[PDB]
């Protein structure tokens, strides 16, 4: 429909241009007729998901790289894709014109564009807002009567994330997580530092946290909105570190354990809210497999975990079969879901990079990685940051996929974007992973899945240098003759009937 | 005999101050009767390897946690412990007035302080230099008849070395590591950056790059220093990063594969200098075991590898993963730490002065190294200024001395300490042994066999509460103790 204005910031890629009157946009999806392939072509040269098709071969001699197709080899099933309504995200997307706005959602949220439907939503403030705050800053208000949605919630996030729904090809799933309680439950009286929850699980300060995440979907319910799952607490072990810079509520393992048992699981069983889902942890994977055991073979609460959420962040130095593969291995009933990830990254290299190639490969390499082990779902950080990556209060600037520039009432649609969209926009809810093995040793990274209506999803990437010529078997279909140009990420699409 | 002067900064303990007429000190070991003790204690609170005495009884009157000696259970071999000597840390010690660099450089080497035997030696610049310099930065000295030592070596880096070495209680062994080469060796030009040595292992880039670690070791045999190692490149995996900050030289494992088979080893070998061993790796330890996997089973490559060498930063990949699973694959090749140092999360503060916190990361991680088959410990920077420079690109590390230029005075922080309570006691040819626990405990333990027989044990708590202790050895009886919540004990023993 359109095609991406492409700009240099003098970084490896281009970054798409858009205003209030254009923006790249998909047309609406077509089925390949069965026979044919369809492949979405995206490249550090500046081609970005690029619609063309082919012909599915009968034969195939010799030769080179075979990847082949395991239907029978069933993984995971796929809860989604999406990012976080931050304060900071939503901030910067109202403050753009009202057509600019739209087009923003459309890109993240339409079948127009890249067919996101997970969206992560703070409860109250984190380090991406502008001023701390929670639900109850009335001290000691055990019984939450000064409870309220600021304008944050109320001006700023609904509206978008009700726009958003709006405008979704999909259902959306809402996901909420805390950074910090009120400061009176509190040990050390402060939205950041170390400290955690006053007394013990059982006790008064725990059952009013309990109660906080019940009002805080009350809430969110008067507005119309209802959510697929809460966490536990943001990033749990950060909480525990002395002079930890912004909001957090620490937790070892085993407080996590009994304040999900004593708490937090009877409060959510016995609201309105039951059906919401819980998922623990919510921090860097370097922590599993202990994390789970310590929790969760604690069958009083085990009753109360639908998953795990892990943390990108940092992960480098923790493999993902030590961490990810042993806990599935030993739980594979609770699933995996990557609930956080940025770049990053790097200590030397800028907070937004506009146009850079590698941070879209390390998007889709860990997704790849991700699926391939286990994981459910994968979930951005901010849905929008500024070209300083913030604003954020304690300055711990990040980058974005989308980039807004204020003053040019335009955005900058990064690599990322893309590099998220080749699966986001083709991966629905339902969809599950299937077997994929190389006939050879190879330099690509690749993910199979079957899409619920029977047909077949393969992300192909590569980040080395050199194209890589391959075919993809699937027996029921024939053969996929294909190239893998050097710094390039295609998604391949086909019927199988 | 002189005590530390503690003085505070806002953290969470003291520094020891010292200067031209005053530095903490030791006086010489002694060799206490059979069924008696000696403790060093460093505490949060202000103890500074404090020196006391009691007995090791037939009666056990403890009731709480038991470790006990298991000496018949044998480990690895001690190598020993130390630090770099970088241009940062020549230059902040060179500020200092003349009797004052001796009592710095008597904290380190010296009985009288924390008895180092290792020095690791960079090949010319890194980022802790205050400005690019390689031994060959004429182009196209494929030769290197241009080949030479600059001040920073002549004047800044040797002259430290030879007196420290004057003073050392043992006999102190040094170890060099280049970060780049000459910029006309590399695919890139540049001295940092993504990019590797032109060509491939066996041609001329290569062979004038192994010659280049010959004659580096000629110049410093000119000055009377030999070396004990090399290791093949610091940080190689760095130089595959674009748009690395510092001094590097990319290589894959593969690369160095056969860079150490085809022109490092040979030359090495086919030179005076045959007896010097060659380190892999010399990275961060997540790089494990592939990286040795890749290297160590190709017979060409591993015939020249004497050790598998380690970075600490970076490690919060698990030790059982990477140490443990390393040694499992190729238990005859020694693993080592060759670059250890904190390590400031981003709201710190590269230096923080009294930090005991980062004492205990120090303690800990040498801990949990000797638990898992490492042969020895080399910290970073031997000093850096109250800025944690000077460093040409950025500081991100604190060190274990911090000198004030101003004051001529030097600052000793917890970290020196910690050090301390394993380097002055574990000499070289020391063993490390069992040390049974009793029962789930928080403390962090380690036994190791001093090559005169008796018994080191450490014994670290990290948690704010006291652990009532007994520790046995069978030949001997039962040590009552306690164990201070913050605190770090050294235990030594004659066992006949
Ligand atoms: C919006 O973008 C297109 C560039 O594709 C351009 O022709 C149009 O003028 C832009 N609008 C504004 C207000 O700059
Ligand atoms: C050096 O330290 C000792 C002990 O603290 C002290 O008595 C002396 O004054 C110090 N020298 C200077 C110049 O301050
Ligand atoms: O608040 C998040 C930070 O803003 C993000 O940059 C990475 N760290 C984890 C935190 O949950
Ligand atoms: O030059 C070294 C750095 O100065 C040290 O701070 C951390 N490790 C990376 C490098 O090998």
């Amino acid at each position: 429909a359109r095609p991406c204005i492409p700009k240099s910031f003098g970084y490896s890629s281009v970054v798409c241009v858009c205003n209030a009157t254009y923006c790249d946009s998909f047309d609406p999806p077509t089925f390949p007729a069965l026979g044919t392939f369809s492949r979405y072509e995206s490249t550090r040269s500046g081609r970005r998901m690029e619609l063309s098709m082919g012909p599915i071969q009968a034969n195939h001699t010799g030769t080179g790289l075979l990847l082949t197709l395991q239907p029978e080899q069933k993984f995971q099933k796929v809860k989604g894709f999406g990012g976080a309504m931050t304060d900071a995200a939503a901030l910067n997307i109202l403050a753009l014109s009202p057509p600019a706005q739209n087009l923003l959602l459309k890109s993240y949220f339409s079948e127009e564009g890249i067919g996101y439907n997970i969206i992560r939503v703070p409860m109250a403030s984190c380090d991406f807002s502008i001023r701390t705050y929670t639900y109850a800053d009335t001290p000691d208000d055990f019984q939450l009567h000064n409870f309220s949605l600021p304008e944050e919630d109320t001006k700023l996030k609904i509206p978008l994330i009700h726009r958003a729904l709006q405008l979704a090809q999909r259902p959306v799933s809402l996901l909420a997580s805390p950074w910090t309680s009120p400061t009176w439950l509190k040990t050390n009286g402060a939205v950041n530092g170390k400290g955690s929850l006053k007394g013990q699980p059982g006790d008064i300060y725990h059952q009013t946290w309990a109660r906080y995440f019940v009002k805080f979907l009350d809430a969110y319910a008067e507005h119309k909105l209802q959510f697929w799952a809460v966490t536990a607490e943001n990033e749990p072990s950060a909480g525990l570190l002395s002079g930890y810079p912004f909001q957090c509520l620490g937790f070892t393992p085993e407080h996590q354990r009994d304040f999900i048992a004593r708490d937090l699981g009877p409060t959510l069983a016995n609201s309105t809210h039951h059906n919401v889902r819980l998922l623990m942890l919510d921090d860097q994977r370097l922590l599993l497999p202990h994390w789970a055991k310590v929790v969760l073979t604690d069958p009083e609460a085990a009753k109360y975990v639908h998953g795990i959420a892990v943390h990108w962040y940092l992960d480098f130095l923790a493999p993902a079969k030590a961490t990810l593969g042993e806990t599935h291995r030993l739980f594979p009933n609770t699933m995996l879901f990557a609930s956080e990830a940025c770049v990053g990254s790097k200590f030397w290299e800028q907070s937004v990079r506009l146009g850079s190639w590698d941070r879209g490969m390390q998007y889709s390499h860990s997704i790849i990685t991700n699926l391939l082990y286990h994981v459910v779902g994968w979930t951005d950080w901010n849905l929008a940051l500024n070209p300083e990556g913030g604003p954020n209060w304690v300055r711990n600037f990040v980058d974005s996929p989308i980039i807004v520039d204020i003053t040019k009432d335009t955005f900058y649609k990064q690599p990322m974007f893309y590099h998220l969209g080749h699966f986001s926009k083709f991966i629905p809810e339902g969809s599950q992973r299937v077997g994929l093995v190389a006939s050879q040793k190879n330099d690509l990274d690749a993910v199979a899945l079957m899409h619920p209506d029977g047909s077949a999803v393969v992300v192909v990437l590569n980040r080395s240098s050199k194209d890589v010529p391959l075919t993809i078997k699937d027996p029921a279909v024939g053969f996929l003759e294909t190239i893998s140009p050097g710094y390039s990420i295609h998604t391949y699409l086909w019927h199988r009937q």
